[PDB]
């Protein structure tokens, strides 16, 4: 299972970590990754597991990795060594493509939609609170990103299983189709509305791509449908495994709870620091040449797995990483990345956070765990939360 040291590699720098099973992840998730940072651990080491990598550890290093990308290339940028979605593996271009996807996701856009967002959500919300209970991750995380996502791009609701249903196929096959078999399914629905919306465009954010411009020219089929695909994928399991580490540290903590309750204006800044200590994701990059990095020699080719989650964690960044602390004067973290490709969807992400935890907290200020329930997370380049079970009674709710 680990994979034979490169000769470049010295074995001081050796720490099998694996990404995708980590030791500790039954003590939570980010604790687990959050061992790389314990003092007998340098700022880089290489891991022997998922072929071979090197893992940057601390926020200064993941940040200037994440900068150079003259050095750390998207070309390969996820562990282990189909994937087309249009900018993540790609400057005049990549920078063209981020322009044109800020035009649609960017924070006018937000800003117009975010009342959409909210009537989503209590739509969503008052349809569980009557009930006493749910499965948070199933119920209103899974419907949620998804349903914003058919009002961002214009598309029918009727189109919403079948869509989720390729999307699930890309992170979680079932074993119905290969990856590559899910994303031309996902081409085949794209194509021909994009084609549509070419000649007869709306404002909607289908329209917008379908009709922007690349190298002075018009975008083609293929990338408007790569870029139309990253739209949708980017925003639907960071959304999902995020809202439920949220929720799985407010219904564990009735003073967090609490201070949102009595406070709301705190909420927008509760999000942010929600967002540095359940930051999930972590991708990578790939060495372009031979490089010396903070007196280690990388070899051009190796991979480097550089966690978002981690920078925040790291308590070079952070005083008590592990505290959840609403008031923190700066909260550092690169939750949503770092250097050009800086998530697009930030804006709409913070958005749908914010209004979660407002209209939630409203209508069902009080809940837990249910009672017996063990929360399992699970590792990988998104990190997540398998299952979460709530409960409330619902004559401390408040309907619509
Ligand atoms: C809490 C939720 C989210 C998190 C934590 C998150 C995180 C990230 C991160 C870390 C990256 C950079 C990856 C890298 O550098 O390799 C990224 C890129 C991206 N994200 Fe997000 N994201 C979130 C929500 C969204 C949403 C809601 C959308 C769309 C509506 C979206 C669309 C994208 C796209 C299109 C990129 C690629 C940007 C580029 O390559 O230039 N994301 N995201």
């Amino acid at each position: 299972n680990l994979a034979p040291l490169p000769p470049h590699v010295p074995e001081h720098l050796v720490f099998d970590f694996d990404m995708y099973n980590p030791s500790n992840l039954s003590a939570g998730v980010q604790e687990a990754w959050a061992v790389l940072q314990e003092s007998n651990v340098p700022d880089l080491v290489w891991t022997r597991c998922n072929g071979g990598h090197w893992i940057a550890t601390r926020g200064q290093l993941i940040r200037e990795a994440y900068e150079d990308y003259r050095h750390f290339s998207s070309e390969c940028p996820f562990i282990p060594r189909a994937y087309d979605f249009i900018p993540t593996s790609m400057p005049p271009e990549q920078r063209q493509f981020r322009a044109l996807a800020n035009q649609v996701v960017g924070m006018p856009v937000v800003d117009k939609l975010e009342n959409r967002i909210q009537e989503l959500a209590c739509s969503l919300i008052e349809s569980l609170r009557p009930q006493g209970q749910c499965n948070f991750t199933e119920d209103y995380a899974e419907p949620f990103p998804i349903r914003i996502f058919m009002l961002l791009a214009g598309l029918p609701e009727e189109d919403i299983p079948h869509l989720k249903y390729l999307t699930d196929q890309m992170t979680r096959p079932d074993g119905s189709m290969t990856f590559a078999e899910a994303k031309e399914a996902l081409y085949d629905y794209l194509i021909p509305i994009i084609e549509q919306r070419r000649q007869k465009p709306g404002t909607d954010a289908i329209s917008i791509v379908a009709n922007g411009q690349v190298n002075g020219r018009p975008i083609t089929s293929d990338e408007a449908k790569r870029m139309c695909g990253l739209l949708l994928v980017g925003g639907l399991d960071t959304v999902v495994n995020f809202l439920s580490f949220s929720m799985e540290f407010l219904a564990k903590s009735p003073e967090h709870r609490q201070e949102l309750i009595e406070r709301p204006e705190r909420i927008p800044a509760a999000c942010e620091e929600l967002l540095r200590r359940f930051s999930l994701v972590a991708d990578g990059r790939i060495l372009t040449s031979d490089y010396e990095f903070h007196g280690v020699q990388l070899k051009k080719g190796d991979q480097i797995l550089l966690p978002q989650m981690l920078s925040g964690l790291d308590e070079r960044e952070n005083a008590a990483p592990m505290h959840v602390d609403f008031s923190r004067q700066k909260v550092s973290h690169t939750t949503f990345g770092h250097g050009s490709h800086l998530c697009l969807g930030q804006h709409l992400a913070r958005r749908e956070i914010i209004v979660t935890l407002k209209e939630w907290l409203t209508r069902i200020p009080d809940f837990s765990i249910a009672p017996g329930a063990q929360i399992q997370h699970k590792s990988g380049i998104v990190s997540g939360v398998q299952a979460l079970p709530l409960v409330w009674d619902p004559a401390t709710t408040k309907a619509v």
